[PDB]
């Protein structure tokens, strides 16, 4: 499995065509599975979920899907709330593709568009697994914006080298997983103009009249599906208290924290992720 | 595999002569692993873990303990702190089976226990297992005595069918659990004079000199293995806010809670139970 | 003051006539506030605020409602979601004494009024103070029905002087204060007919289909007064977890938590509460 | 009342001579009361405490005490845990003003060692009136470093002024309170050769043998006075998380948490905090 072999591309409608770039792999597996990468400024599918394509792939056929302002898929310069907006692409992906009724895997940005479109469109939506997700999570101990966010903040900014490593050392326990290779290339695909637009673009939808689609811990309780929501102890991103409400609150709701991993926990714990992932999705 | 096919005796020495009871099973697996019953007062190896030793069998070298006080093991009328004291009778046990060291499974009464082994005799301990754990437990949240440690202690002053149903009633979930089939039988084994004995010994050993010993959250942080905290989101004995300290402070923690589930991991969530622990445990 | 001199009757419209008894006190004094009481089934204002109405009312004008179902109020065999029924009913009182914007004053049942009124009537409501409230709690960790609650609901099923003094004594930390002339005269109130009738008719409402209006901590990031929460530590109807969602999105929040004290904060703690109370509302 | 005024020097014995700095008000006022300041390395009792010293003062005999390594108390190159450091200062203190036992009011760093001399000279203090404790917090969901702990780290390291502007804007919510006049006069007094003397000795006491003293939360369950604690809800530094195992197991604790307000509760709160703190000073 290479990027260039599971590369695809597709023209959805989101009020106007939008391409989308997606990763494919285990086709001819019955169970097709979807996975919704996390929001670092370069980051895509193929990036985020490297230690875990190949894996999955082995017992599902994998749908990788770069997010909207992500990857290869479109970068626009202007959308509303970006969940419900993200969640519109899928929709349009899903029918498609012929998708009828498909279980999501999202990590933080990608896990709060999981919700919302298992929210905005509950039929098209299977089982949950979710990883330091957005949008179910509100810190009821942490002030917020965290410093996960208050750094993502601050590279969006100011989109220099030394505000992204700042960046990505906040989103491991072992910075030794930062070195000089990750923030090179991370910082190359975050700082182009087309990632400096969809950054912009992110702000702005930060402050429109939509804001209520993200605070989807009000929502949760409404969802019927089985959801693993899975936590780095030492996530400073999202941090574990964001989990509470959704735990609670979430009928079928399983929670999985690890202790010394962090915001990307398909990276610092794949092996445990991805064995827990393949048994919650029956495979 | 019956009661009487695994059943075993062993004498190790607490202050003296100590019989214990257990059941042993996968003889020729590699790996031998212990496990340790919840506290109710008909409480034991075989039916607490009913669901369980078999499933775990296939992979391990199972030895399920009596803990003093329960089952087929001595019931004497006096003891300290409890979790101390049923530690050196399975360091008798360890010794004279010749264990070295090896992994502990243990709900409630038995996970307190597990834990003061561990602390007690830190070579001899390897992975822990912890479901609704007592000891290192400490409910932030919940007023104390819980519901369910107050419901047991009426039956200890009362002991009639009726309190024994409304004590387990709080032990699990879905209630239909608790049949009169179960509870007559719970009830045969609670009332005999042995175990009004034992429940009079547990009663006075709270108020010993030696209370420290059971506030295990004070010291978990010195535990260096693995150890998979597990937890019902609806656990009605021991809270779900009391997993947060020794989360927190255990450096290999981890969390798992399993939502529509109480005090009885073991039964309710049994196959999710039984696949986490032999995952866990390298098996 | 007495129960007799400061005894008011008022007739609202909600849905047609209601009656509304109340305790004015303080009159003269320029700054009006509204007590809301607890929702035992023997409650009303002059027994749940007895260590408090003549205390505030020398430094307020002091309304004390009897909630529809309780004490002298109005007690319907049906309703809807009974805290945006008790919420119109205060609005009828408020208009009918011509009461602009005033603070409320809640504990229980008493709180979740008070906050479904802030909501339903935005301008109307002023500084809030909150004991022990429901509505705007979310137990996060405590698994529900809560012991309080469940032993209401038994009492409820099984109207007996024993079942009500089990649940008066889960009321309080020291349960010396429930004593045998507090449980006779609780009892006289709450098993005549038309108690047993208001219990079945809150019984009724809790399976209606507005039950959203119940489930206050979705919207109490909207509330813009300052609200000060009151808690006992020890409370076992709306335990301490529940503090959490509205205190993190009340934007201006204030917690107090009292070590030693139960869900009746205002006996208790009176002294302590009062003088909370008067400074908070700028008395 | 001013600097100069209220200026009082005390040599006592630590290991050998030691020089305390500290402010003396409300000579006559029969209740003395002992403040201790909280730890950012230009910090001091008469900074820390400005709004807080005069008002006191009306009601108490104050001594604002400057914590060794801090303002103008001497400046060690080298001392075990600090807050047990501290401590013995202040006994020595104690013992030369023939004080007996009295009430201490101490913020972050200087209320972990309000605690540590509670817990080491347990007849010495009165009640405790702690704001954004260290010491006897315990951050159960923030991972450590917080951001403040981190931010404060970098100045020692790197002792610029923008560093230091960095750190004072994790100390407050309202982040205008950090104006450049405070930014200059902090980061004067916090980069002269004895503060990073006092810096470099704070880093390398953390390593030392005696870190258990420091783990405060593990020994609080055996203080038996009455203890006020407060928070920000929005503390950055020693966050809301933290105040939970001390809530939970000191027997007459009492917590205050303000909406709106940082680490720096006596300023941004100052008259919320300073009438709290009379009221339960019993003055």
């Amino acid at each position: 499995l290479t990027f260039e072999s599971t590369s695809r591309f597709a023209e959805v409608d989101v009020d106007g065509p939008l391409k989308l770039h997606y990763h494919e792999a285990g086709v001819g597996n019955d169970q097709t599975v979807v996975l919704l990468h996390g929001g670092g400024p370069g980051a895509a599918s193929w990036t985020n979920f490297s230690r875990n394509i190949a894996v999955l792939a082995r017992h599902f056929h994998v749908l990788a899907v770069d997010q909207p302002g992500y990857g290869h898929s479109d970068k626009r310069a202007e959308h509303g709330q970006f969940n419900r907006y993200a969640a519109m692409a899928l929709k349009g992906l899903f029918d498609q593709l012929g998708l009828g009724r498909v279980p999501l895997v999202g990590n933080a940005l990608g896990g709060g568009t999981a919700v919302r479109f298992a929210l905005d469109y509950p039929a098209r939506a299977g089982r949950l697994v979710l990883m330091g997700p957005g949008g179910l999570s509100i810190n009821l101990f942490a002030p917020d914006p965290t410093e996960g966010v208050k750094r993502l903040s601050k590279f969006s900014v100011a989109p220099t080298r030394e505000n992204l490593e700042a960046f990505l050392r906040v989103m491991v326990y072992d910075k030794n997983l930062i070195t000089p290779e990750l923030v090179d290339q991370r910082f190359a695909l975050a700082s182009t103009p087309e990632s400096l637009t969809a950054t912009r673009a992110m702000g702005k939808s930060f402050a429109g009249a939509d804001f209520e689609a993200g605070m989807m811990w009000r929502e949760v309780y409404r969802l019927r599906q089985p959801v693993l929501l899975i936590w780095g102890r030492e996530d400073r991103v999202n941090p574990l208290d964001g989990a509470l409400v959704a735990l609670k609150t979430i009928p079928r709701a399983q929670l999985h924290v690890f202790g010394q991993c962090g915001h990307w926990v398909q990276v610092e714990k794949f092996d445990e992720f991805n064995k827990l992932t393949i048994e919650f999705l029956g495979g």
